[PDB]
């Protein structure tokens, strides 16, 4: 277990066929989780579980190019629960990231940013334990 924020760095950046998976428990009473997919201070990709946001739980999807936010994509299905282990698992596709968390299909997200191999790291903060942030080559 290490103490978020967290920084895997990913060299030479993401590939088609590479799985990253998160492994954490969600804090009680938690408010929000962020991955953060850099492109130095670009991000490739945000995905943020927000646990109230107008009283209403919702994962928001983002970039952030030249230090603005883009156009987000939302999406109301939402795995997490307060005080509960998961499983995020990321896996980069030709076209698009897709996630699944706790073996269940949530999302995918179109490649905005193209230089995959240049997607470095990946941010891991919010209201989470984590357990372990690793990968491997499907
Ligand atoms: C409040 O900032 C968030 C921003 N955000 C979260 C964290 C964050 C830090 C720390 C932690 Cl621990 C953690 F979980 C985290 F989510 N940092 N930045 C990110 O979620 C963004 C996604 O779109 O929305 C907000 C910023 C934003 C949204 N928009 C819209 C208007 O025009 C287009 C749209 F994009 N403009 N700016």
């Amino acid at each position: 277990p290490l103490i978020v924020p967290y920084n895997l760095p990913l060299p030479g950046g993401v590939v088609p066929r590479m799985l990253i998976t998160i492994l954490g428990t969600v804090k009680p009473n938690a408010n929000r989780i962020a991955l953060d997919f850099q492109r130095g201070n670009d991000v490739a990709f945000h995905f943020n579980p927000r646990f109230n946001e107008n009283n209403r739980r919702v994962i928001v999807c983002n970039t952030k190019l030249d230090n603005n936010w883009g156009r987000e994509e939302r999406q109301s299905v939402f795995p997490f629960e307060s005080g509960k282990p998961f499983k995020i698992q990321v896996l980069v596709e030709p076209d698009h990231f897709k996630v699944a968390v706790n073996d269940a299909h949530l999302l995918q997200y179109n490649h905005r940013v193209k230089k995959l191999n240049e997607i470095s790291k990946l941010g891991i903060s919010g209201d989470i334990d984590l357990t372990s942030a690793s990968y491997t080559m499907i």
